[PDB]
């Protein structure tokens, strides 16, 4: 009965294509993708999302969730930004989640849920607000600090992310750590810690999917 769309944030690998301009949802357009960031050891956003990603998947799917990934592979040229919200809401999912990892400030730790704001459906005002706010608990949970250097108290309503702007159904991005920082890129670097990441994020998701039935 149940379907969740992953999105792990960027593609496998990246060409010219990445800066064809596309729509962002509230007019004007922003690049189809964007490279993504890396730890200081070299560890690539786009292996981070997709492996944690398919953690995720394997949770879900042991809870008999269907699931769908916005890429099959860690390798190749990916979709952009505007075809992965096109993608999702095309499945009519219970709920959408991107996966992300910042480029902050050293001393910048933890996470940041983002969320579409101001709302330009019923579904962005309020249950992808509710996702918004049983995720962040949920970070908070696996022992993952709110960020300490952007968004509120874990959260972040914002109007630029075309991902979040275009979405018919609940979506959520999740900024799981600062890939720069020393505490969180020791968590992505391991598979425990992509695991612990995983495990906060079918939590949160399934604990939004138990309100809304
Ligand atoms: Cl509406
Ligand atoms: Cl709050
Ligand atoms: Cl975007
Ligand atoms: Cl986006
Ligand atoms: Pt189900
Ligand atoms: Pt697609
Ligand atoms: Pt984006
Ligand atoms: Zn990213």
């Amino acid at each position: 009965g149940m379907v969740v769309f992953i999105d792990p944030g960027h593609n496998g690998a990246n060409d010219a294509s990445i800066g064809r301009q596309v729509p962002t949802g509230r007019g004007g357009t922003k690049n189809c993708q964007a490279s993504g960031t890396s730890t200081n050891s070299g560890y690539p956003e786009h292996t981070f999302t997709w492996e944690t990603g398919l953690r995720l998947r394997a949770a879900l799917n042991a809870l008999g969730v269907r699931t769908a990934l916005s890429r099959g592979n860690d390798n190749a040229l990916g979709p952009c930004v505007d075809e992965r919200a096109n993608m999702a809401n095309a499945l009519r999912p219970n709920a959408i989640v991107s996966l992300h990892a910042d480029g902050g400030p050293a001393s910048g730790r933890g996470f940041h849920v983002n969320y579409s704001a101001p709302p330009l459906n019923a579904i962005q005002a309020g249950p992808s607000v509710q996702f918004a706010r049983i995720m962040r608990d949920q970070l908070q949970a696996s022992g993952i600090p709110k960020a300490n250097y952007i968004g509120q108290d874990g959260l972040y309503g914002r109007s630029d992310l075309a991902g979040l702007n275009l979405a018919q159904y609940p979506s959520i991005l999740v900024e799981l750590g600062n890939m720069k920082n020393p505490a969180d890129s020791a968590l992505m670097e391991s598979a425990e810690g992509r695991q612990k990441y995983a495990n906060a994020l079918v939590r949160g998701v399934a604990g939004f999917l138990a309100t809304q039935g």
